[PDB]
């Protein structure tokens, strides 16, 4: 299978080209470094109404076929930061894993880290992690389980994805 | 405007007799100590029977306006300690880091920690937290996670509250 | 008096036809019988990764075989066919949160996929019931991290009394 990366930024200001998104870029950019197969990105920036995150996620998972989709934003306690919600609603199977470990690194960084409901989940042969919004905090967040990934993808039959053993190494038992 | 905190006691013996509330001691004492800003208690103790500890929730909730509610008892894995499923009962979302992190700055003296069910939501502008039972667990505790509650509370559009940072440091942002 | 049984389940499409050797069920049964000091009795189930035939196994353990503990091994990854954790909710009535984050904490150590695994604890009646991973490193350390308060959490539920050599591993049960 063709490797497909969605990179989903749930933001309003963002979706109305009020100021740009230095979050999702940060993915991207993230990727590019790392990544040393051959892949391509599908790239959506839009507001935060569930009813769009879901049919988004799975526009990406079941139409452009993405092995991996990565979300940045709305992940946080206020009522209108329902990501974890809309990807609960279209995955089979969620990770506990994730969660636990993002949150675990961002606790050096802020204290407020336990207030991130971030999660992560699996939908037929696609990985949906759900990011932070901070450009440092993503690249923090990705250097802890970005070595777990490509392996999952694996392991959900998912397309083929390695990393520059120096910047990243996937691991793979 | 006002700041109110909930304080209750779910107790697994209201029939072999309660002779001592020294885990709302604990609670009371530290909200005294750390907090500078003005706000009042509202205090219960309550029986472990799962309809009255949802129904104590969402009246200390929505009548009388509490930011943020704090319990201790009945978290452990015995049947009648149905503490956390009440809470899930009636809160509309989750915080998961909670008990993450209470469990694992509990564990090294309490290796029994990893048996705590402690959870904590949301309702409506109200954040609330399942604390542990003994005296210094619930301090390891609260000391863990007061740092980012007055900013959910924040979030979740709650009375303002602030600690004395040369006792615990509320983050904000 | 009630006497402690422990179930041992080793679940796998694989090994449920045949294996020479159950290295994983064989490393969780001499970790038991090395650490626990008190009288017990195993049983062992190998059973394919198929949900209903796990649910019906745990029930049977827990329900018939009167077990207080029931340690599984396999089945907990993000694989389709990996339904161990769907299972073992399915008869619990009660989950613990706690048991699957420091296991794959402590996992996570030599091994940065076990952010994979789904595995939970739960109880069912007076039995608890824990998955635990499939590689013998990881199977150690994960026991090394929860058997400390497995036998207290038995306690708690009513099931059979189990004591640790506490030169092993210590059976941490506080007090009041």
């Amino acid at each position: 299978k063709k490797a497909v990366i969605g990179v989903v930024t749930i933001s309003d200001r963002a979706s109305k080209g009020i100021y740009e998104d230095i979050s999702g870029k940060a993915i991207i950019d993230y990727l590019k470094d790392v990544i040393i197969t051959p892949f391509e990105v599908e790239y959506r920036v839009i507001p935060d109404e569930r009813d769009l995150i879901e049919k988004t996620l799975i526009e990406l998972a079941d139409e452009k076929g993405c092995s991996l989709i990565l979300t940045t934003g709305g992940t946080g306690p206020a009522p209108r930061d329902v990501t974890p919600e809309a990807t609960e609603a279209v995955c089979e199977k969620m990770l506990p894993g994730f969660g636990e470990l993002m949150r675990q690194v961002s606790l050096k960084q802020v204290p407020t880290a336990i207030l991130s409901r971030q999660t992560a989940g699996i939908r037929g042969s696609c990985l949906i992690v759900n990011l932070p919004g901070k450009p440092q905090s993503i690249k923090v967040c990705l250097d802890a389980v970005m070595p777990a990934i490509p392996y999952c993808i694996d392991l959900i039959g998912g397309a083929y994805i390695d990393t520059d053993p120096n910047k990243v190494k996937a691991f793979r038992p």
